[PDB]
């Protein structure tokens, strides 16, 4: 069973002996720090952490004893705020005396703005604000996945609109194949749910359950998939029988869309000879609601995609759309699911555009690039103390390392506001109290062990829409 | 509650309909495919997966119904193999009819060798082998952390041995600060445990419990930490009171080691004037068992370490060790916990060596670089079918993409062997049965719902030792 007393950076266990004596309040904030591109970030994932880990009776006698026993061996010393944890158990029935205020989930906010703040609601628990830094900072992950996923959506929308004249199917153009490429089951669910803020396609089922339990959607599920082969279901037929495997699978799945990996031995032979000749009669007969989707999975991603389209365009009837771009027949599409990240995604669609291929023709799958090849440094996700009260006097605190101005932190009590031009500004030093900038956009979401404001996944999706979708 | 019917890639739900008719056996294997350079990998972490997710009754009526309802909406179609899962429920009381063979955990094996194999033990459950690919493939993560952690130990060992003449304290030279920098609580525990294969220092508490539950150590805990400041415990005193903060903290922790972040405003001032002058009397009085450990945390990592050392060298009595390298007094050390990954670690220790500073003087902390900035591509961790039986005939299967020879997979039944020179070789096409290469080095670790062979964390550590330690 999860124990919040064991869910912090070890050294934090020792911090109740380090703050200035007579400190009644520690107030800290989280930002995606500006770095001297990722100019705006989707705020998502806090509500999961609040419900799964922080809410309700999270302290018990047994949990305190367990922690005491572990830390004694871990430190080879007795340092551990047993009294402090007892106080929360006795006075608040194990509920964290903490208030967290946050921007609504789904909101898209420029770098360098306060996204949430944390403070203790009882003077005795001044040490608790930063105890829970470790667990709260892990919000960097769904924030970064949602943000990086949204940025790939911008690229797709731009090129889809240019080559086709509309955005139809945009929400299916980047599929999550990341289940096997992430570091754990829990990461898989969190990461999949963050991708679903922006798209509807995922093969990692864990994302669905998480969304239902922690956020909720009107639709039965937030995510979808279609029948698809892997290399094992082709190669199991034997090297001389790829055609047989192909024929079997497309016939099994004759009325739904079907993805078939085509590069087991020779992707170009498979497209030109097998699909394009031997089995062409099983492809051209297919419904528009059930195309064959050809899946290359090796080689230079751009070069392979172009050569695959070139091959197919000579074997199947291609049309030219109203924008001047070439379009495969509706029963035939391509998915590139190898080597895809935000950099290569851009290179592929631009390369397709150069060769006059509509983005209508293709969709993308991303695994490690989508859910694993990301770090806290990408958006400089960071949690810092900005305000303390000591001897009843509030003081604005901050770091400002001489060798790195980029690591300077904000001062005092913070608030987030709309500017007169409609942008965002973070006010420091309690200047929000002057009320010159309209309402603070941060809302209380957690207070004294209870979740006080929640968002549905439908609202979050609405908040995270692209401008191009809006327009 | 975790449901293994829902812990696969969505598309694998439809695979029982895609294999050749009358297939009775699917046999697959995992390798770190040969292409840095990461020539050898530590095999670690399968035992966690076996126990937490695969063993015992993993199928119930409720889990079957649950997955049915989920997949119906997910595919917008009824495609779930309800009958197959019911067969396992009814026949084997929900225990998986699967056999897994694996190299011992902690083993250091060159790239391109079979590390584990998977096959169904019941003909009806031919589809089961690749259903669990997704869960088993996540072993890439502990393998890669452990391997990358060990590669850094190799670097530290070389430079420590060169500058000091021994390896004393090596196991504490790379400390895990990755708890906040990983993608989840579960990942934190797994990765920390993998780091602990090589080192004893971690602030990621979750690692200890994982090891205790799934592996076990003779000692009460496998990892240790020491009291340390963060920016909030320095800055909370106010910008004009950094000295007061330093004095309070080193006085509170006067007889244990204490790490004190010193770059809140001006690292160089902090070292030269605050520590080196104002509070010097509180530092030179400390025990060898309780040093002050000064922690810079910003600026170019190499330049910052070198300047911090030059500053301290002029304020405190420096000795020259037997190898001719400079050594701070035993009550004073440094930890660099910013910008550290396998690349910069190398640059820092080489830079220290060039300036005649012993590696004894320093330790490193790494977070995202240690536990998060790694992918399945680093070691090319990959799971592939190599052998099937269809119509009673065994077939050696494989992929071999024309535009990428690096993606070619192995053929047939596999086994791992010791060569005449004492190295590892993987034999394909069932050739291990010819008995020209001695016994198979893989062991059966899982069979029909039971873990059949396991390793303590102490055994794993021993297996993973560096040659220089041996
Ligand atoms: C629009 C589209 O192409 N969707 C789509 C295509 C393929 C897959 N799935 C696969 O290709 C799996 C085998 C990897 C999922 C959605
Ligand atoms: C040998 C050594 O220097 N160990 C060591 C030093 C510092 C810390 N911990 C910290 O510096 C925490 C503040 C980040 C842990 C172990």
């Amino acid at each position: 069973e999860f124990n919040i007393l064991l869910a912090t950076d070890s050294y934090k266990v020792t911090h109740y002996k380090q703050y200035p004596p007579n400190t009644s309040k520690v107030y800290s904030y989280f930002e995606c720090r500006e770095k001297k591109k990722y100019e705006e970030t989707v705020f998502y994932g806090l509500q999961y952490i609040l419900n799964k880990y922080l809410k309700g009776k999270v302290v018990t006698k047994e949990k305190i004893q367990e922690a005491k026993d572990v830390y004694k061996e871990h430190f080879q010393d007795d340092v551990f705020n047993e009294k402090g944890w007892n106080y929360i158990l006795e006075k608040y029935d194990g509920h964290l005396p903490i208030e967290i205020k946050a921007v609504p989930e789904g909101f898209v906010i420029p770098r360098g703005n306060v996204l949430f703040t944390v403070e203790n609601t009882d003077p005795e628990c001044y040490w608790l604000t930063n105890w829970i830094e470790t667990i709260l900072v892990q919000s960097w992950y769904p924030i970064t996945v949602a943000t990086n996923s949204r940025e790939q959506k911008k690229i797709l929308a731009k090129y889809l609109l240019e080559t086709s004249g509309n955005l139809d199917g945009l929400e299916y153009k980047l599929h999550d194949f990341g289940y096997r490429g992430v570091s754990s089951q829990e990461t898989a669910g969190i990461g999949a749910s963050a991708h679903l803020v922006n798209f509807k396609g995922t093969d990692t089922v864990a994302g669905l359950a998480l969304i239902k339990k922690y956020y909720g959607t009107k639709d039965p599920v937030p995510g979808y998939s279609v029948p698809a082969a892997e290399h094992s279901t082709i190669t199991a037929w034997g090297k001389d029988h790829e055609k047989d495997a192909f024929e079997h699978i497309v016939t099994q799945f004759s009325s739904v869309p079907v993805s078939v990996v085509s590069d087991s031995y020779d992707i170009y032979n498979a497209c030109e000879k097998i699909w394009g000749e031997d089995l062409r009669h099983l492809i051209v007969s297919r419904s528009t609601q059930a195309p064959l989707i050809i899946r290359p999975d090796s080689g230079n991603p751009l070069d392979t995609v172009l050569k695959v389209l070139e091959i197919l365009g000579k074997k199947f009837p291609v049309t030219e759309n109203s924008k001047g771009y070439k379009l495969l027949p509706p029963y035939l599409r391509v998915i590139q699911g190898d080597g895809v990240d935000i950099n290569t995604l851009q290179e592929i669609v631009e390369g397709m555009k150069q060769k006059m291929w509509s983005i209508e023709n293709i969709a993308f799958g991303s695994g490690g690039g989508l859910l694993q090849k990301l770090t806290r440094d990408l958006l400089n996700c960071s949690f810092k103390c900005s305000y303390v009260v000591t001897n009843g006097l509030g003081i604005n605190v901050f770091k400002d390392p001489v060798a790195d101005p980029n690591k300077r932190s904000k001062k005092g009590r913070l608030s987030l506001h709309r500017t007169p031009a409609g942008n965002f500004v973070t006010l420091e030093e309690g200047k929000g109290d002057l009320e010159e900038y309209g309402q603070d956009l941060l809302h209380t979401v957690f207070k004294n062990g209870k979740v006080t404001k929640s968002y549905s996944f439908d609202e979050i999706r609405k908040n995270a829409q692209l401008n191009i979708e809006l327009e």
